[PDB]
């Protein structure tokens, strides 16, 4: 009968926080999905928005796996004990303020789930925020230092309901969210960095 | 035993990253907010900036010692202890802990952590300037531990969350009610227990 | 013996996380604020932003060394020492410590810690612009140690008040009075000793 | 049979973050190049600008080298494991806010690439920002403590589009960027500190009108 | 023969960051000199200024010394590896924001040079800032915990241009800077703390 302590100790002994856990020469498949919680500050003049979102991050490290028939199937682990993908929002203009305890969930099969609530300010299109059509703010998120052969990022294919966890008390409302995959290259070099482009279509609530 | 020995033993047997479940039962965390001040309120953005003592209580029996011929209680830095990963679900700033980050550990293994916190929330501020006042609901629960691992309960002390509130604030508290809740997410089957603190307050005067 | 030996010995025998109670008696902490500046005052919100030296004095006999043929006093980083967990009960910001975080330790084990602090409080600012001025009450005591473990006493040596106060502030100090108190909470039986500092101040250069 | 694990372990064992990796007694050649991403806040009165830029930093540390015949030729490494040039913007008036994960890329030969996205406020000439000619804000960046014999700084010859990665959503636009080398000495002492002077010619966007 | 690595290793082994490096029982001679780079914000009413300056700090630690006939005569060292004087600006109302890499320069003889660029806000006389004569803002800087017998502070009097490194783009200009030695004592106690008093004579540009 394994206990939570044994599970953590095993993770510590095999997990290498600064070493990407590539199997063979294949990329690590990171799933990335934003659930928007609040839109706090919007500036149509500067084209800047301040947003709060849960950044659901999923990937696999099979070296962490254990046998969970007669033991817990999942444990909470501080991210300092784990390798974590070096995700960056490419159009952010502030560092991400992580609001929640920095713990990830590891499952007996080796799936890791890290989902911090983040508050961050972005440069994006705020034109039309006070119209019926609303504004569309595009947020690009991907690895900062790992190219397509080392990390691939994919939008999760979950749920669908956009305003599901969104504050009813915000001054804004969400019309639609669409998450699509992209791939930026830099003229310096031949490698491609995969990203997810989250399109946030929102507008001021108005009237009453 | 000397207080040094007690602390050394706590260090050596405490596991800050390991939830101290007895058997297969959840850890019973008691959570109670005592509001001290309301600093900033915005009826338009529905945001409040509040200061509150977050009284947090739970058991870790591995910490226990024999306190017949020794002190029954010590102050311990939380970095030496497992601490529940509580989050305010509708907070829009990180909690600014104002006070020394020490908890109190009793010889039986009861822990009491009560930081003074300043934090900004998204909640209903409509009616803050009326007789009825506004009702701001703050939900607080574990971020990563579900109902089988952590349960949160509003302390059986159902006394005044007032009585500690600044007389010098521009606002007044009408009522505070602390209730248990249990949220689930459509992705998954697990439930996260929370306490929902309903703060009914209003601006002082006309 | 030299300053290096003194520090090494302090490290070996000092226990920063162990309150140095002699017998079962409380540690007698002396607490005294010298106000240096009043920066910002708000009659509407009842908030003040102040800078003050928080003179803190206590005894830790475990620190003691000889000092016939060695220095009688050293500057020691507070991380090497037990330090009382003082908190201002009506503060609304964390104390911003402006000065190097060193205490002074004497060979007998007397400790003097005196950081310059900038901190914001919730207190009575009514009447700040009158002849009588406002009286802002600041309560400071241990956060986790009750009356049997820590006692706090005002050292009121003496009543000079404006002695170190900035001549360049827009406010002036009329009087400071430091008195002892003892708060209890209805949940629980323990009493927490505090010092209540009454700051009587007013805007300079009034009409009457 | 760990591979990237072995690489990192070996870097830890032989890397000295506090030791400048001079080959012989020659200076370390640090290449420094800004790509401007955003201009956030501009004040013609105070002569202050708030800018976001990628600071492409390149140098050689042969102590990091490994043999990559039967292993990966490149890894991402946290900068705390590496010596990193002590670059400062001389006319900055805020600390650099690093926005991106603090990882550098190390190649098996010991070439290092560190490229943080930085947000920082500067004191520079903002006069004329609202004219056709725009303002020219000069940002000076060099080692803080290493003189010309220990660190040399060279502007890369990217020589490309200036507005290439610049936000279309900024209120400002870039007219031209020119990166040139300089070399300042102080009256106290005989040593010279090499820097790069980045001249940002920008202006408020026109009209939107018709 | 010996290399930068050896030099640093030796510094680590023999340096004691928390131990003042007094030779015999004589004070450590700290030289302190401000070069003003910018004046960012001034408030005539509150008597507050926000300034940026290089704080050139010089002292001797002979325990650090090495050979250097067949090796480098100087190295850059992180200050966390060194003892550093606990200097404080006595009339500061913000903590010093250090803008530059926190490295000092150590010479083979044991001379240390630490020169951080600092941005800090002070309480000083801003009266007359908008006149031809300008204001004179006095900044006092000295040890916080080490008295005259342990640390002495002396102005480097390098007879130079004051506005040499000062921003041409500031709204203010410097008329004169004068650095003189002083010595504060407190009524509680007999010990004297040596300081340097930096007198910044400056004024708003233009408007005439
Ligand atoms: C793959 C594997 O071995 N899984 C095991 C199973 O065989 C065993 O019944 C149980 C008790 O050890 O733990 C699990
Ligand atoms: C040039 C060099 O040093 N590279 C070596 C290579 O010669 C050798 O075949 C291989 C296996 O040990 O390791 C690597
Ligand atoms: C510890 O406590 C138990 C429980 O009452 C008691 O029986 C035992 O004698 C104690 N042991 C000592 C003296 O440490
Ligand atoms: C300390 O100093 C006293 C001074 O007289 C001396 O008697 C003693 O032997 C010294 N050594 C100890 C025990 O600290
Ligand atoms: C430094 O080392 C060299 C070794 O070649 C020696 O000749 C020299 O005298 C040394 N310096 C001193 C003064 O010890
Ligand atoms: C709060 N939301 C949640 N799932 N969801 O929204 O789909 N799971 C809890 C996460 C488990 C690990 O970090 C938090
Ligand atoms: C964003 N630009 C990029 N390359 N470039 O511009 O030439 N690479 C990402 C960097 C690779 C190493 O650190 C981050
Ligand atoms: C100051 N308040 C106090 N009790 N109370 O408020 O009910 N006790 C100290 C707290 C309990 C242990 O951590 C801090
Ligand atoms: C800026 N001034 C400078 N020299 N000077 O002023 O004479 N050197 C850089 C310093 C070298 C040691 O720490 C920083
Ligand atoms: C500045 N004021 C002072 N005494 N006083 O004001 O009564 N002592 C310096 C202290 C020595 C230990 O920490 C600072």
């Amino acid at each position: 009968s394994l206990d939570r302590a044994d599970i953590l100790y095993n993770i510590r002994q095999t997990s290498r926080p600064d070493v990407i856990p590539t199997q063979r020469d294949r990329p690590v498949a990171v799933s990335v999905s934003l659930k928007f919680i609040n839109i706090l500050e919007v500036n149509e003049i500067t084209n800047e928005v301040d947003v709060v979102f849960w950044q659901r991050t999923t990937w696999s490290d099979r070296t962490l796996a254990w046998n969970s028939s007669h033991s817990p199937d999942q444990v909470s682990v501080p991210i300092s004990s784990l390798w974590v993908p070096d995700l960056a929002a490419y159009n952010a203009i502030s560092k991400p303020e992580v609001l929640t305890p920095q713990l990830a969930r590891v499952v007996s099969d080796g799936e890791v789930l890290y989902m911090p609530s983040i508050r961050q300010r972005f440069s994006c299109d705020v034109s039309g925020v006070d119209t019926e059509s609303g504004a569309t703010c595009r947020i690009k998120i991907g690895s900062w230092t790992h190219h397509s052969r080392e990390i691939s990022v994919d939008p999760t294919t979950e749920n669908s309901d956009d305003s599901e966890y969104f504050s009813q008390y915000s001054r804004f409302e969400i019309l639609d969210v669409t998450q699509k995959k992209n791939s930026v290259t830099y003229s310096c070099c031949p490698e491609a960095y995969e990203d997810v482009e989250v399109s946030l279509n929102f507008r001021k609530k108005g009237r009453s």
